């Protein structure tokens, strides 16, 4: 019924002093679990990789340690000009500041009623009792080019499409450089994960908009999750805080550095590399003072590729730790309802 069609949070958040009930977490699930302390500082050395020196042995070691410890790292000297990072996030902000009716010309609710992934709106509301996240998003298929539907790409500002195309071409370079270093450190060959991901590899842009929340202790901006694909390249406008990462059951603030990107692994990579590096669970907490904008570039595996532990990682004392599954089937499985506290990737573990 009506709960299947959410009104965007940017609208519902305007002027409120309490979060509407459908956003309120149970006390034990809250950031801070009922307190006002949401996460602990990340212990040093914080995971930071200089992409321009990634071929050097000491930089490769930093990448390996970051992926082993956290499953993510900040990247410096990554080749994306500050002006382009600023302009693509300005295009996003320009879009989200438009009136609701203008943005819903790109709505991800078909006919105003039926959820699909692509477009402006919210993640799927699967049940009336689902607690909703305090965010809206514009999600667009970027690659492969023949799978795009430009009808969902904002026409205003009119440079939106050009800026996203240019930015995505630069994050693809980051993807490649990271994947080649991961192939090298695992002794699989630099092209190993490039070839696994394949010609038809997916790239999806997700523009997240988190409105201010009067009670950041009661809600999530985006709930705890891991990304499903191979690797994600994340840009946070003006380095506004909110992103946190889980390790051994503890939540840590993901630090910021000016003019950096964040790289994290996804579940498909966790399978392909036999769990040597894992896909990190992460979340965003809101704040009371200001909106927060991010752009996630999700890089996936072509659908027909069987995800499996790389043969070069296996041996008499190195058992496979994950079952094989077609990438397209893994992504379908992620869409299915899951029991409270459970993770889909765990169902593939041996
Ligand atoms: O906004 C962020 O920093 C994280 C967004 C995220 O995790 C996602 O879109 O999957
Ligand atoms: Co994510």
């Amino acid at each position: 019924e009506s709960w299947r069609v959410p009104t965007p949070v940017q609208e519902l958040a305007a002027g409120v002093v309490e979060p509407p009930t459908q956003f309120v977490l149970q006390e034990q699930d809250r950031p801070g679990s009922g307190t006002l302390l949401f996460a602990t500082d990340m212990p040093e050395p914080i995971p930071v990789v200089d992409l321009s020196r990634l071929a050097a042995a000491d930089e490769a070691s930093k990448l390996r340690s970051a992926l082993e410890t956290w499953g993510l790292f900040l990247v410096t000297k990554h080749g994306i000009e500050a002006s382009l990072m600023d302009d693509v996030m300005a295009a996003s902000r320009d879009f989200f500041y438009q009136p609701l009716e203008a943005k819903q010309e790109y709505s991800n609710l078909i006919g105003g009623k039926r959820f699909q992934m692509e477009g402006y709106g919210n993640d799927m509301v699967k049940s009336k009792d689902q607690i909703l996240d305090w965010q809206d998003r514009l999600q667009l298929r970027v690659e492969p080019q023949d799978e795009r539907n430009l009808a969902y790409w904002p026409k205003h500002p009119d440079s939106f499409r050009d800026l996203l195309e240019k930015y995505a071409s630069k994050t693809k370079i980051v993807r490649n450089k990271v994947l080649r270093a991961m192939g090298k450190t695992l002794e699989l060959g630099e092209d190993y994960f490039i070839s696994q991901i394949g010609d038809r590899a997916s790239a999806i842009a997700r523009f997240n908009y988190y409105p201010p929340c009067p009670r950041p202790d009661l809600v999530f901006g985006i709930k705890p999750h891991s990304d499903g694909g191979a690797v994600t390249i994340l840009l946070v406008d003006k380095d506004v805080g909110g992103l946190q990462v889980q390790k051994d059951g503890v939540w840590y603030t993901v630090p910021s550095m000016p003019h950096t990107l964040l790289v994290n692994l996804g579940d498909s990579m966790e399978i392909m590399n036999n769990g040597i590096f894992k896909s990190p669970v992460h979340r965003v907490v809101t704040n009371a003072e200001k909106e927060r904008l991010s752009l996630a570039m999700f890089y996936g595996v072509e659908g027909q590729r069987v995800l499996e532990p790389a043969l070069g990682l296996l041996g008499e004392e190195r058992p496979a730790r994950y079952r094989k599954i077609m990438a397209s089937d893994y992504i379908i499985g992620l869409r299915q309802g899951i029991a409270e506290g459970q993770r889909f990737i765990e169902t593939l573990k041996i």
